[PDB]
């Protein structure tokens, strides 16, 4: 991998906090495109272009990281909505900082932290994003992170990133972004 930032290369003073209004939008789980075949050419490609991993242990990989019973997800400047089972539930937020982390394999990466301001959001009331960036940019698509005890917990699941593209996108158009 190239020493960029996307690749989690990058100097910690770049870093820069964000807002809740970078990632407005709705937007979609990938997790059914996995399981519906669409990204098999996504992971047949990935093991021909890197030969790190097969097939299918590239898509095993790529199972436990999608996985997610949240299908979708609506955010605002100030508010997320997460659709889950058969409910929705939206909260309010607030930004509360960043955090970098460092990974098995010597790259980087920084999580844009989120706590909601309602008292009842439970597992929701803890949010973070992932996408690849550390700096204010509109996101394309993101990893997120919900749970309900503290921003510090999540800071430990390293293998589970349930990951989200916009709405107005086909699935075969999800695979065609992760094929480039
Ligand atoms: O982030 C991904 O989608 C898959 N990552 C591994 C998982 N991520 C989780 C995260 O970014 O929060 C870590 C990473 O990309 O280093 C490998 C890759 O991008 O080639
Ligand atoms: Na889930
Ligand atoms: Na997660």
């Amino acid at each position: 991998d190239t020493k960029t930032v996307q690749n989690g290369y990058f100097e910690d003073a770049a870093v820069k906090d964000r807002t809740l209004s970078d990632y407005a939008g709705n937007w979609q789980s990938v997790y059914p495109f996995l399981e519906d075949g669409t990204f098999d050419q996504v992971f047949d490609y990935k093991a021909k272009l890197t030969g790190k991993m097969t097939q299918a242990e590239y898509k095993a990989y790529y199972t436990k990281g999608y996985q997610t019973d949240v299908t979708k997800i609506n955010i605002t400047d100030n508010t997320m909505e997460f659709v889950q089972g058969g409910q929705s539930k939206k909260y309010t937020y607030k930004y509360v900082g960043k955090k970098i982390l460092t990974y098995k394999k010597g790259n980087r990466g920084v999580r844009f932290l989120f706590e909601a301001t309602d008292a009842d959001a439970g597992q929701f009331k803890y949010v973070q994003f992932s996408d690849h960036n550390i700096a204010p940019v509109k996101a394309e698509h993101f990893h997120i992170f919900f749970g309900g005890t503290s921003q510090e917990t999540l800071f430990e699941e390293m293998d589970n990133w349930p990951t989200y593209y916009p709405d107005n996108l086909s699935g075969q158009e999800i695979a065609q972004e992760m094929l480039a």
